[PDB]
């Protein structure tokens, strides 16, 4: 196995997966590393063996049609799958914890959003549908976006959405354009 963990890079108690090499702290995999279960596989096994199973679930999908799948256990892990990618990039730090808003010519927004409490709602089982789940993320960058305003820290945002967006293709398997 690998010495560090895969989300955040560091050493430290490390749980490794039976499958595959890699290794994660308690609380950066998703779900949180489970208390028994020997051999215990990852969610990168997980996720390998959905699509192992089901070759034909690689093809190309409509974004519509997969936001309006209910959540059964697939899609639960689809998501957390999605969102421990993000927590993969270090530029994630910014949007982890909850937010606070006071800056000069600008007004915080409407519906806070940040990435603890969509791990949350996930591990409660809050969402009944992909499209909550992905509504919240779309949300954490658009706020971003909005509040920082000509500031350049407002890429910071568009870099993390990128992560996301490209991540979500991926594991949706959303079908290719141009
Ligand atoms: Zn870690
Ligand atoms: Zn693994
Ligand atoms: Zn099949």
């Amino acid at each position: 196995n690998s010495n560090i963990c895969e989300v955040c890079n560091k050493w430290g108690r490390l749980f490794c997966c039976d499958t595959c090499p890699r290794s994660f702290h308690e609380h950066c995999h998703i779900p949180s590393v489970e208390a028994n279960k020997n051999p215990w596989s990852c969610i990168f096994c997980r996720i390998k063996t959905i699509q192992e199973r089901c070759p034909e679930s690689q093809s190309g999908h409509q974004e519509s049609e997969v936001l309006m799948r209910q959540m059964l256990p697939e899609e639960q892990l689809k998501c957390e799958f999605l969102l421990l990618k993000v927590y993969c990039d270090s530029k994630s730090c910014f949007f982890a914890s909850e937010p606070y808003y006071n800056r000069e010519g600008s007004q915080g927004p409407q519906k806070p959003m940040w990435l603890n409490k969509v791990k949350t709602s996930l591990n409660e089982q809050m969402y009944t549908r992909v499209e909550g789940f992905v509504q919240d993320m779309r949300l954490i960058f658009h706020n971003h976006k909005e509040f920082y305003r000509e500031d350049k820290f407002t890429r910071l945002g568009i870099q993390v959405q990128d992560i996301f967006e490209k991540n979500f293709r991926n594991i949706f398997a959303i079908q290719e354009t141009s």
